[PDB]
């Protein structure tokens, strides 16, 4: 899928985990964002396009979803133990990520 594509299906699921009510729907919301993050990472966004691939920019630009692939780890953690509620209150956190690197490279 395309950059944009796997933002929408990153909002898509934090907002089903926002809403939902057991635990299955939490761990498929967060299971689709990992996969989305992983396929977003592979893209080069368009404020970046004329940086080589392998610049630091390009680099910090991947690292930030490795941050977020590992705060989603730690919310699907939570939520196949049971603790359904902490790993939606640990979902917010991934918000932090969005906006810091939103406002450095969205
Ligand atoms: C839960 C975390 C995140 C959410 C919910 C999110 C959501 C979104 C949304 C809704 C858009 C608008 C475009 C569209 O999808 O139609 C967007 C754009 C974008 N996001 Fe994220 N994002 C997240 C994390 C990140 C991270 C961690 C990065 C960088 C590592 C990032 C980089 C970008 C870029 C570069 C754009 C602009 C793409 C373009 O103009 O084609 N996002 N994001």
């Amino acid at each position: 899928a395309d950059l944009e594509d796997n933002m929408e299906t990153l909002n898509d699921n934090l907002k089903v985990i926002e809403k939902a009510d057991n635990a299955a729907q939490v761990k498929d919301a967060l299971t689709k964002m990992r996969a989305a993050a992983l396929d977003a990472q592979k893209a080069t966004p368009p404020k970046l396009e004329d940086k080589s691939p392998d610049s630091p920019e390009m680099k910090d630009f991947r690292h930030g979803f490795d941050i977020l692939v590992g705060q989603i780890d730690d919310a699907l953690k939570l939520a196949n133990e049971g603790k359904v509620k902490e790993a939606q209150a640990a979902a917010e956190q991934l918000k932090t990520t969005r906006n810091a690197y939103h406002q450095k490279y969205r």
